[PDB]
C-alpha cells in the first residue's frame, strides 16, 4: 500500500507491476501457447472470447456518455471505430469473426452468442457495468490491461502457426492489428491516469480498480476451464445439451 | 417453447419444471450432503454464500425503487426486514454470522468480505445489476428459485448434523427459518408472475430471466469447486496468497 503520494513517473512503474497477475499466467492460455490445447478449446476460447470483444464498443460508449469533456472524447472515440469499423471498411469485430472463420466456426456459431458460458458473461457484464457507474476518469483509466496486450497478441503469432498449423492465415489479422492499436490505446491511458491519480488515496484505489480488471480476465478462463478442459459445464450432472440463458436479458428482449 | 399462451395453472408448472437445473444438484452441494467435504470447503461456502446473503437486501431495495406500486411495496419490504432485522442482531444477516461462528469462522472473517471469490462476486452481482435495471416486475419474479428453496434447506438440516457433529447447534437457526420464509415469499411472487405473464411472449422470456437466476446459482458453485476443491484459485500459478480485489467498488470507496 501507497502511504506517501509516488510521483507520475514512479506510479506508471506501480500500474505496469500489476502485469504479474495478467492472464497470460493462467493455465489455460499456457496451455494453449505449449502446444497442448485441443481444437474444441481453442473454438470455444475463440467463441467466448467474441462476447468480451462486442462488449469492448459497448463500454468505451459507456464512458463517453459519462465524460463532458470533448477532448477527451473526441480522443477516445478512436476505439469504438477500431472495432466497428469505418465505416464499412471492416474493423476488429469483423476480424475476430474472421478468426472464427479461420478456426472452423461459422459467422452463426459467433453472431448468435449461443456458446457463450455463463461465467465468461458475468465477467464480461461486470466490466461494462462498472463503465456505466464509475466517474469517466475510473472507467477510462481500467483499460490499462492493454499495457500487458501486446505481449501476449505476439506469443500468439509466434506460437499457434508451429502448434496449429490448420488455424488459417486469415485468423491472424486481429493480433497483428493489436499491436499497434494497443500502444496507441495506453498512450493515452497513461496519460490521464497519471492526471488524475495525484494522492495516494487516488492512487492506491486505482490500483485495486486494475485488480479488479485483471480478476475479469482470470476468471473468463476459469470458466472456459471448467467447460472444455474439466468436462464440467453447466448442468453436466442434469444434461449433456446447453441449458445455459443465451440473451442480454437488459439490452434486447428476446 | 411456448407458441400458444399457456393457463397460469400450466404457466406454474412450467416455472416449476425449471427446478431440474437447480443448484440442489451441483457436484459441490452434493459433497457436502453426502459427507465428503472438508472442513476448509464447508468455511468457504460459508463465507462465500454471505455476499449473496448481504446482496438480498439491496437487490430488494432496488426492486422497490423502481416499482411505483404502493400496495406491492408494502408486501415487498419485508423482505428487507427479513434480512436486516426488525432490532438488534435480529434478522437473516445476523443468524448467517452465527453460521459463520458455527462452522469456526468469526464475524470478522465474513463482514470483511476478503474471502469471496471473484467467480462469486461477478455471478451475485449480475443478480443486484439486472434487479437496477429491468422492470420491476421481471426483476420480482426472478426470486422465484424460492420455489426450490425449502427442500435445500431442509436437506441440510437432516444431513449436516449427522456428518458434520462439529457445527454447532445455533448454525442451523437460519436454514429452519427459511422453511416458513421462502413459502411466505413464493405465495406473492407465484401471484405475480401468474398475474404478469399472460402472453407467450412474457412467458418465453420469464423462463429465460429463471435460467439466468439458474445459472447465477450455478456459477457461484464453479467459482468454489475451482478455489477449494480443485486447487486452483485466482493466481495459483504466480502466488500462494490471495491477490483478487475485496471491494464493492462502485458502493464504496474502501
Ligand atoms: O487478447 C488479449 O489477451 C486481450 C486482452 C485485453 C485486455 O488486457 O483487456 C484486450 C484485448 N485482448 C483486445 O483485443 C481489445 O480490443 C481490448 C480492449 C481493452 C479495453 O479494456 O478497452 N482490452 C482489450
Ligand atoms: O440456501 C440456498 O440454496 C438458497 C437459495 C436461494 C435462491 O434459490 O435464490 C435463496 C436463499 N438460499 C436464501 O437464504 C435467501 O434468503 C434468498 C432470497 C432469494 C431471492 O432471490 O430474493 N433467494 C434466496
Ligand atoms: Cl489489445
Ligand atoms: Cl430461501
Amino acid at each position: 500500500l501507497i502511504t506517501d503520494t509516488l510521483s507520475p513517473q514512479a506510479f506508471e512503474e506501480a500500474l505496469r507491476a500489476k502485469g504479474d497477475f495478467y492472464h497470460i499466467h493462467h493455465p489455460y492460455h499456457i496451455a494453449m501457447h505449449n502446444g497442448n490445447a485441443t481444437r474444441e478449446q481453442i473454438q470455444g476460447w475463440v467463441a467466448n472470447r467474441f462476447y468480451y470483444q462486442t462488449t469492448i464498443p459497448l463500454k468505451d460508449a459507456a464512458i463517453m456518455a459519462n465524460c463532458p469533456d470533448a477532448q477527451t472524447r473526441r480522443k477516445w472515440v478512436q476505439r469504438i471505430l477500431d472495432h466497428d469499423g469505418s465505416h464499412g471498411e471492416d474493423g476488429g469485430i469483423e476480424a475476430w469473426l474472421r478468426l472464427g472463420e479461420a478456426v472452423g466456426l461459422s459467422r452463426d456459431d459467433l453472431l448468435s452468442e449461443r456458446h457463450v458460458l455463463p461465467g465468461v458473461r458475468f465477467a464480461v457484464d461486470a466490466y461494462l457495468n462498472f463503465a456505466r457507474r464509475a466517474c469517466w476518469q475510473e472507467a477510462a483509466c481500467s483499460s490499462l490491461t492493454e499495457l500487458f496486450a501486446p505481449q501476449i497478441h505476439q506469443s500468439r503469432l509466434d506460437s499457434w502457426p508451429q502448434h496449429y498449423p490448420w488455424i488459417k492465415e486469415e485468423g491472424y489479422f486481429f493480433f497483428r492489428s493489436r499491436l499497434s492499436q494497443a500502444n496507441r490505446d495506453v498512450e493515452h491511458g497513461l496519460a490521464l491516469a497519471k492526471a488524475y491519480c495525484d494522492s495516494a488515496e487516488k492512487q492506491n484505489r486505482m490500483l485495486e480498480i486494475l485488480q479488479f480488471k485483471l480478476d475479469i480476465l482470470w476468471s473468463m478462463l476459469d470458466a472456459m476451464t471448467m467447460a472444455y478442459a474439466l468436462q464440467r459445464p453447466p448442468y453436466h450432472t442434469v444434461t449433456d445439451k446447453a441449458a445455459w440463458h443465451t440473451t442480454r436479458l437488459v439490452l434486447e428482449h428476446h
